[PDB]
This record gives structure tokens, sequence and C-alpha cells, in this order.
DNA sequence: CCTGCATCCGTGAAACCATATGGATTATTAAGCAAAGCTTCTTTTC
């Protein structure tokens, strides 16, 4: 999970972002609070230093309020995905039959 | 010199040679593209 997140990041981060940027690559332009609703573990200034980590690393941005990650991040998650599908899903990870297509 | 008349100017109702030259035009090819067509997964029927 946060495995392959941190991993796929090259350990730039620590489980904390690595959830909180679960949770803002996993609905679009949500706002902190209910980032810190999903994360009653964590502190309030814990959360927005965390998000102080991926505004700082220029991965999670506003939009006025809003809060997403860039294409990069994005890559690190689609990474993260990738070494799960050959980790965990790996008949998720195939390929059927393809056309050659004409013989003479 | 300055008063006094005249006027008059405005003002409206050839051909060629040569030499670059580059920009304009044409051809030629790589990319790409919409449309088509296999390959498998569901979906509907008896």
């Amino acid at each position: 999970k946060v495995t392959y997140i941190i991993k796929a990041s090259n350990d730039v981060l620590n489980e904390k972002t690595a959830t909180i940027l679960i949770t803002i690559a996993k609905k679009d332009f949500i706002t902190a609070a209910e980032v810190r609703e999903v994360h009653p573990d964590l502190g309030n200034a814990v959360v927005n230093s965390n998000i102080g980590v991926l505004i700082k690393k220029g991965l999670v941005e506003k939009s006025g309020d809003g809060l997403i990650i860039t294409g990069e991040a994005q890559d690190i998650i689609s990474n993260a995905a990738t070494l799960y599908a050959q980790e965990n899903a790996p008949e998720l990870l195939k390929k059927r039959a393809t056309r050659k297509a004409r013989e003479i």
C-alpha cells in the first residue's frame, strides 16, 4: 500500500503524508478538514505539516480551497499501482491475443 | 509723412546583358489518423 507509495516516491515521504496523499489523490479538490476528519490520529498542524511537505514538494497544491496532486505525483501513484499489480494482482496485469494482421 | 485714391488679391454663394538570389513554387517523404477489423466479456434469449 504505502510501501508502494513511499517506495515509488523514492522514500521522500513518510506514512502520514502517504495516506494523506492517498486521500488527496482519492477525491479531487477536497477540503483539508475532510483530510483531518479521515485522519483523527494526526494533529491539525500534523496534517498541515504533511500538506506543508506536499506543497513544499509542489505535488499537492491549492485551487482557491482546492487540494490536488500534479502529474508527477500522479506518475508516482500509477507506478505504485503498477508494482501493486506486479506483486498483488498478477493476473490482472495480463494481455490477450493480438492481430498480425494480413499475410501475403 | 500722411492724408487720400486705386487696385487687387481674398472669399463666400530603349534595349539588352549579366549575375546573383532568394523567395517562391514544386515534389517527396514521414507521421498520423480516422476508419476498419480481430479478440474476449458480458447480456439477452429460450
